[PDB]
């Protein structure tokens, strides 16, 4: 049945850089980190609590399994390891609040909802600055 599993193609892409910028990465690869960010590509796969979920773009692809509920370990959007613990905010949004493994840094979090008119919004959230990225399905 319609959930959140697919395959989505991003069709819109704000304050990429911005967060980026927060993540203290210098201008010309955050200048290529949007250009790259055009071709982000997700696949989810998800069955009741538990998600499977690849993001990619040409070059790069990165796979994450969760449940929600459950503590489990990734990345940040700058490639830090953090722990990361998500949680449903209603229907079709769940929140992903992470905490870094090592060292000190900006505090991060993520969320993913399905809209009722069928797209993906994923926003990052790094202090102050949230991107935001719309998908719709492939």
């Amino acid at each position: 049945m319609p959930n959140f599993s697919g395959n989505w193609k991003i069709i819109r892409s704000e304050n990429f850089e911005e967060l980026l910028k927060v993540l203290g990465v210098n201008v010309m690869l955050r200048k290529i980190a949007v250009a790259a960010a055009s071709k982000y590509a997700v696949e989810i796969k998800q069955e009741g609590d538990t998600f499977y979920i690849k993001v990619s773009t040409t070059v790069y692809t990165t796979e994450i399994n969760f449940k929600v509920g459950e503590e489990f370990e990734e990345q940040t959007v700058d490639g830090r390891p953090c722990k990361s613990l998500v949680k449903w905010e209603s229907e079709n949004k769940m929140v992903c609040e992470q905490k870094l493994l090592k060292g000190e840094g900006p505090k991060t979090s993520w969320t993913k909802e399905l809209t009722n008119d069928g797209e993906l919004i994923l926003t990052m959230t790094a202090d102050d600055v949230v991107c935001t990225q719309v998908f719709v399905r492939e």
